[PDB]
């Protein structure tokens, strides 16, 4: 629900971005950032007090996530 509309807000964005930033909770775009490095849709998550952290350059999009976003585009966001 909420992981091609960060994936988006990251592709976009160009990194960092904020969970309130873009709409969602803490925990909300952890999950959703750890569930999409785990699949295999963005890399360059790094971990630091403890949960994933973006920097300036880092975040990776992959061919796969890439490509969600063309299928999963057909989303009113930004």
């Amino acid at each position: 629900k909420l992981r091609y509309a960060i994936l988006k807000e990251i592709f976009e964005g160009n990194t960092p971005l904020s969970e309130n930033d873009i709409g969602v909770t803490e925990d909300q775009f952890d999950d959703a950032v750890n569930f999409l490095k785990r699949e295999g849709y963005i890399i360059g998550v790094h971990y630091s007090d403890d949960r994933p952290h973006l920097y300036k350059l880092g975040p990776e999009l992959t061919e796969k996530g890439e490509n969600y976003l063309k299928e999963n585009g057909t989303w009113s966001k930004a």
